[PDB]
């Protein structure tokens, strides 16, 4: 069951190990869930699995003072495109996350909703079956020939989103974290990394308009920082998070090939830090580790040598969340978490290890995981995996 060429570390001695507050949340360890979209969610409706997602989330809530970030969940039918991603917009919908919270506060750990809307990354023939749109950032530029030549199929081209489209997306995450705190999530983290539609603006491979969201630092910025300045004016600051990956190539992002890229998002960066310095300081700053430019790839490949994420640190003086390729190298989270405002997000292995941080704690052998069941209709490679001590019966 165990990775075998993983010679494990007991992390128990380091600051991963240390108490921190996040936001409203006193974590008892730094190990984060990052958010895991595991495509176990019921269709029609985007419900989160009735059968299974309680357990799942309550099996990765067991070390109580874990920060869990959800799976990505849409605010809204138009901010979707996959049948089995939960939304959070609909009274089915919220009746189920409810449960999922509980049981993550029963646990005495934390639950963050991760925001997410697609733009191009959307199956383009699922929103014509439900009369939505294909939105983006651009009017001409497609992810890739797939999508367009699905998008040109079902008659629904790639739509290019104007101002009044852009302030009901914001009105859409503001309702949609209104929805997750009143469900008793303890936070709501804005998704505008990976080349979905945040990411997509602030891009400039994605983004050629020639309005105020686009052409510049600064105009690419424009929605991921109005979504922010919205959801944290209805919610507070202490609320909100956000997730970025400056050096992430999938769903046809730049990364480093762009050598405007960290200027970009050192802008984010610097205009959180302003608001902070106002008053409005979000509970978190989560980035993607160029470790892991394309989660499609198996851990080592994908890596990118040619930057690093520390240039985050000189701007936003907040919490950091890291993750990407951190379960096999203690070796570099031990360096790593010295800087007493780093946590460290470990996703795939948290997929495979229910119980990921006694192993880390304590040196012991990790579960192997079974991409075959990432994104599969199943409690299997969902739910069955073994803890520690399950694994050595
Ligand atoms: C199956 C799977 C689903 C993911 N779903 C999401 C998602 O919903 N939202 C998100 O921001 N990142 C998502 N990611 C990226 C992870 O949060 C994480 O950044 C990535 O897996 C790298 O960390 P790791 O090496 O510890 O797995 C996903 C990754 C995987 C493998």
């Amino acid at each position: 069951p165990f990775v075998k060429d993983f010679k494990p570390q007991a992390l128990g001695d380091t600051n991963l190990f240390k108490p921190i507050k996040i936001g409203n949340n006193e974590l008892l360890h730094r190990a984060v869930i990052p958010p895991l979209t595991r495509m176990r969610a019921q269709h029609p409706g985007n419900i989160p699995n009735r059968d299974w997602a309680v357990e799942y989330y309550a099996q990765r809530a067991q070390r109580p003072g874990t920060l869990i970030i959800t799976e990505g969940t849409f605010p809204s039918p138009q901010s979707g495109g996959y049948d089995n991603a939960p939304g959070i917009w609909s009274e089915e919908q919220i009746k189920e996350w409810t449960k999922i919270f509980k049981a993550i506060h029963e646990n005495k750990s934390f639950a963050w909703v991760q925001l997410w809307v697609l733009g191009w990354a959307a199956f383009p023939d699922t929103l014509a079956r439900d009369g939505l749109r294909y939105d983006s950032a651009s009017d001409n530029v497609y992810m890739n020939a797939e999508q367009e030549e699905k998008a040109k199929k079902a008659n629904n081209p790639q739509h290019s989103i104007t101002k009044d489209e852009i302030k009901q997306y914001v009105k859409e995450y503001v309702q949609a974290a209104k929805n997750s705190i009143a469900a008793g999530a303890d936070g709501v983290e804005i998704h505008s990394a990976n080349g979905y539609l945040l990411n997509q603006f602030l891009d400039p491979h994605s983004n050629n308009r020639t309005d105020e969201y686009g052409g510049s630092i600064e105009n690419r910025a424009r929605f991921t920082l109005e979504v922010v300045d919205a959801v944290v004016d209805a919610i507070g600051p202490e609320k909100v998070g956000l997730r970025l990956s400056p050096y992430g190539v999938f769903n046809s992002m730049s990364g480093g090939a762009e050598t405007g890229i960290v200027a970009q998002y050192a802008y984010v960066l610097g205009e959180l830090e302003r608001r902070a310095k106002a008053g409005k300081r979000l509970a978190f700053v989560h980035l993607v580790e160029p470790r892991v430019t394309n989660p499609f790839l198996t851990e080592g490949e994908g890596e990118y040598n040619g930057g690093s994420n520390k240039f985050a640190y000189s701007i936003w003086k907040g919490p950091i969340i890291r993750a990407g390729n951190f379960a096999l190298h203690p070796e570099v989270v031990r360096e790593e978490v010295k800087d007493p405002r780093t946590l460290i997000g470990y996703g795939r292995f948290f997929i495979s290890n229910p119980d990921l941080v006694d192993r880390l704690e304590k040196g012991l052998p990790l579960n192997k995981y079974d991409r075959d069941t990432f994104y599969k209709m199943s409690a299997e490679g969902y739910i069955d995996y073994p803890t520690y001590e399950e694994a050595l019966k």
